[PDB]
């Protein structure tokens, strides 16, 4: 597979490279999609959709379900059946549905901050009290203060825990013990646990993603799993993802809200791409991990040697959380300095929470040579 | 040159329409509203090139897409809108959900004209809203609104949203200016928000003209939004892009807020591409389509009126024909069962659209003339004089 060609996406109206369209020298290393050529079989499947299909309505076929079932079993040791699997155009839509189906207006929803901005956004826009349990940085990785976490849950009468696993940013691939503690807190306090495991295929460095409901047969009583092929295989634009809800009561609640919002449908290209990704993508994924790891090592080595930036080594995901505290330039001025001076665009760390004021996130799902150029630019400034 | 004579074989393409034919190829599917025609050439090429050339990541709504919609609205519907007025959403029914949620309070009554597109009623009921069904009359071969009753329905039930289907499906009613004005004036008078589902707006036939609601009166945008799409027009429903036109800033902001809250603000890139291609290139295909649909409709009228007791409502628009089987006294769903089991043709169960559809079935004629002819001959052989 080809992980060296950085596709020219400047004329493809991409979110990632939009601001580079009239400024080609500007490197984009922010939003989480990849600058690699597509998985060959996925590309082939989408082309064949164009070549062969009438572009009308389609149903979710058995092969698509089977692809997800097989993926979940083989890649994550999670045995699910067809009825457990709900397709939805995206994980964040699924989060909206979960908030709306599993809690009442005003109910507190907890997240671990800093985290993927759409978490906080979606909680706020849905009239929920947002509870941000601040993660601690200990020995270069995020850790949960479980004493505070339980306090946050009790003090705020938290009804839903929106979990990011692996956690973005930071790339924390929670240990089994972490996840068990989380789940036990939810069980103890009658909290519904929504596990956003969209990065579940991107555990690196010998780390193992533990899908929440695989840990204990009781967890499915209050836990739903959200994931997708889109982060793993760079097919976000195809708009298909899945929720796995083994608890029938929770599942029907989710389905009702999904139908109420008319989010029960997804584009056929998303059915096709997800199926192709899971059916054929494993070998590509394995090579991707190697490339991503190589890129991360480059970031750590160069930034740690030539710079005062503190690098949080991802345990997973292809996104690197960078601590620019030493330079005392807060966001958004920090990201502006990176874009304007370094000519590299990183995510504004403040978007993920107050904790990210002096942080930026670097997307290394792009060829090594591009990561190298980005690093040299950053170093030339910082 | 376009092709409206080849009926594509969709049996191995996991289609909603032909699902029950996949192991029963004899069964003709003439129900759900997508078309059995080859795709618009330029749309197919656009989608093929998405596959060949894009990285399948995130995309934004580009200016050519907005312009395509702006130009389409102007040229095809005399509706001048700007980029800021246009919100993309994966579908019209999703936009309806957002409209209900953003433009009314918990439990508020929502009105529809029955019988109508089933997802209207379903979406209203599932969103904790009272379903007020204003029953359409059938007068001189088309639906007409009883405005006396309509006003009563609005007042007596404190209706907060009027979900309008224009053109109306089923029946294919392309409302007269007078009708739309009376509707809008009632909403204006009674503080009702009007959601105009104009997804069939490009499919007015025979010289009938669709009148997009807000073109009628500059004040209507204060309480009226327009929902439409390229998908019904160009048979690209699977690409999941459509648009809401909301010129009123407040309505627009409320809609966008809820759209974002539901995370329905993004659509698949293939839908962006397909919609843009449809509006940029599809006009000539559309014009030929209309003549094919018109021909099919005339064939349905001629054959069914001559050889059966089925009363045919001639569509003013849409490619869907509302058929009255009252004379045979077989009610739905036994009616559609008889059609499927004996005539080997699948038509929509009229009752799904409302109580008034008890003895009705809807025939989709967006398929080659020879296929319509086959369906007609089958129907006639089971339902005679
Ligand atoms: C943690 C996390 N959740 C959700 C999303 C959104 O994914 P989607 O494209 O399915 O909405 C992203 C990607 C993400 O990083
Ligand atoms: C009247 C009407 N409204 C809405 C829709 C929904 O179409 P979609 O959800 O594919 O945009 C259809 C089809 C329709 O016939």
């Amino acid at each position: 597979y080809d992980f060296t060609t950085r596709p020219d996406r400047l004329n493809q109206f991409t979110y990632k490279w939009k601001t580079s369209e009239n400024n080609p020298e500007l490197l984009q290393m922010w939003v989480a999609d990849m600058d690699f050529l597509p998985v060959p079989e996925i590309k082939e499947a989408i082309i064949n959709y164009g070549r062969e299909h009438i572009f009308g309505y389609n149903y979710f076929n058995d092969d698509l379900y089977q692809a997800v079932i097989d993926w979940e079993r083989k890649e994550h040791d999670y045995a699910v059946v067809k009825e457990d699997i709900l397709f939805i155009d995206g994980v964040v839509p699924a989060i909206s549905i979960a908030l709306q189906a599993f809690s009442e207006k005003g109910d507190a929803v907890l997240i671990n901050s800093p985290v993927y901005y759409p978490f906080a956004r979606t909680i706020r826009l849905n009239d929920h009290r947002l509870v941000e349990n601040s993660l601690q940085i200990i020995n270069g990785r995020f850790e949960i203060d479980f004493e505070q976490l339980e306090k946050d849950i009790i003090d705020n009468n938290v009804k839903i825990y929106l979990l990011c696993s692996p956690h973005n940013p930071g790339g924390r691939v929670w240990d089994n013990d972490d996840l068990i503690k989380i789940a036990e807190l939810c069980k103890k306090h009658g909290v519904i646990l929504v596990s956003d495991e969209i990065h579940q295929d991107l555990a690196l460095f010998g780390n193992t993603h533990h899908s929440l409901n695989t840990l204990d047969a009781s967890y499915k009583d209050f836990t739903i799993i959200l994931s997708s092929a889109t982060k793993t295989f760079n097919i976000a634009g195809t708009k298909n993802s899945f929720a796995i809800i083994q608890n029938e009561s929770l599942r029907r609640k989710f389905q009702y809200r999904q139908l109420a919002n008319n989010q029960h449908e997804v584009p056929t290209v998303g059915m096709i791409a997800t199926q192709a990704a899971f059916q054929y993508g494993k070998p590509w994924l394995e090579e991707l991990k190697t490339v991503i790891e190589g890129n991360i090592k480059l970031v750590i080595k160069e930034l740690e040697a030539k710079t005062k930036i503190k690098v949080m080594e991802p345990e997973g995901t292809y996104l690197v959380w960078l601590d620019f505290s030493a330079y005392a330039i807060a966001q958004p001025q920090l990201s502006e300095k990176l874009q304007n001076e370094a000519k590299v665009v990183l995510n504004d760390g403040a978007h993920f929470g107050k904790e990210g004021k002096y942080f930026a996130r670097l997307n290394v799902a792009t060829p090594k040579n591009t990561v190298q150029e980005a690093l040299s630019r950053i170093i030339s400034v910082f």
